[PDB]
């Protein structure tokens, strides 16, 4: 769907240009071989009851979402990815949703951002 203004993930609020940066910043690593961190990383779902995608049929991918994006990471110089993400739809690159660990059950757990 189009990306949204802003979006709220547990009280880190980011725009649209944060959210365009981490997709492009993304499709641009992949594009060259730079997988920083090994993201993006696929997100396997529409089974998924609390995300709910805008976006087509899959595959699809899930990169960090950070203010002054893109997010990148090095060999000798490690960044973290944070608790925010996008997911995109792997082959367009259309924005399907904003996710966070912020606000989960767990650890490795995922909700949706507002």
């Amino acid at each position: 769907c189009d990306i949204p203004q802003s979006t709220n993930c547990g009280g880190n609020v980011y725009s649209n240009d944060d959210i365009n940066t981490a997709i492009q910043g993304a499709l641009d690593d992949v594009a060259n071989g730079d997988r920083p961190d090994n993201y993006p990383h696929q997100y396997y779902x529409e089974a998924s009851e609390d995300i709910t995608l805008c976006c087509g049929s899959g595959p699809w991918s899930e990169f960090p979402l950070v203010y002054n994006g893109p997010y990148y990471s090095s060999r000798d110089n490690y960044v973290s990815p944070g608790p925010d993400r996008v997911i995109y739809q792997t082959n367009t690159g259309e924005f399907c949703a904003t996710v966070t660990h912020t606000g989960a059950a767990s650890y490795d757990g995922f909700t949706q951002c507002s």
